[PDB]
């Protein structure tokens, strides 16, 4: 009886197995445009994608996994609220059933369709796993999608993801360049938070890209035929695999821009 999305093991009963759940710093929140607080000494953001280097694409069960080599620094983000340098070591989504929902972060209430999420790990903790042990070890950056035109630069994701239909899953997915998924501005919002999944640590700076990326109806509708069973398990599709905006408590989100 392990966690996941539904009426048994979702959001809501998560806190019994992983207690932060209801803790000071969790994730998503709701971003209220209006009160964000413009910080103009916020730097603009610093992402060095150029030399990534992706390796592998996975179903681990909650979502699809594009992994990358983060044994050096090649693909890094840095400037924008952090000090020092991250490393990208993954992106993954969050989607829903219907073009109305998907997203964790909401936008003055507005759900998008999607949302990506780029994970980076601090390089002074040295490796992920000691990273999320610490509070600022996470840099994740956040780009909503909404269905409308096509992203050319997310095809290369949605038509492989037949080959991993099912949890556990993987397949080589070498030379991704994930600058194909970012959007034309990179003016954000920050705050501190947290995972949005299990185990929910309070490690993640959270950046969240103001303008969304367009991806097709036929795009996401590929992220809807995945499964979150294993080969030879009863068909359980992967769908609204996000977790609701979560309370703000004390903290206050912070606008690149005005
Ligand atoms: N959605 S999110 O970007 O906050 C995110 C991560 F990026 C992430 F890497 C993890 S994880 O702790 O690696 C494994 C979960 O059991 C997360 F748990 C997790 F929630
Ligand atoms: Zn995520």
């Amino acid at each position: 009886h392990h966690w996941g999305y539904g009426k048994h093991n979702g959001p809501e009963h998560w806190h019994k197995d992983f207690p932060i759940a209801k803790g000071e710093r969790q994730s998503p929140v709701d971003i209220d445009t209006h009160t964000a607080k413009y910080d103009p000494s916020l730097k603009p953001l610093s992402v060095s994608y150029d030399q990534a280097t992706s390796l592998r694409i996975l179903n681990n069960g909650h979502a699809f996994n594009v992994e990358f080599d983060d044994s050096q620094d090649k693909a890094v983000l840095k400037g924008g609220p952090l000090d020092g340098t991250y490393r990208l070591i993954q992106f993954h989504f969050h989607w829903g059933s219907l073009d109305g929902q998907g997203s964790e972060h909401t936008v003055d209430k507005k759900k998008y369709a999607a949302e990506l999420h780029l994970v980076h790990w601090n390089t002074k903790y040295g490796d992920f796993g000691k990273a999320v042990q610490q509070p600022d070890g996470l840099a994740v950056l956040g780009i909503f999608l909404k269905v409308g035109s096509a992203k050319p630069g997310l095809q290369k994701v949605v038509d492989v993801l037949d080959s991993i239909k099912t949890k556990g899953k993987s397949a080589d997915f070498t030379n991704f360049d994930p600058r194909g998924l970012l959007p034309e501005s990179l003016d954000y919002w920050t705050y501190p938070g947290s995972l949005t999944t299990p185990p929910l640590l309070e490690c993640v700076t959270w950046i969240v890209l103001k303008e969304p990326i367009s991806v097709s109806s036929e795009q996401v509708l590929k992220f809807r035929k995945l499964n979150f069973n294993g080969e030879g398990e009863p068909e359980e599709l992967m769908v609204d695999n996000w977790r609701p905006a979560q309370p703000l408590k004390n903290r206050q989100i912070k606008a690149s821009f005005k």
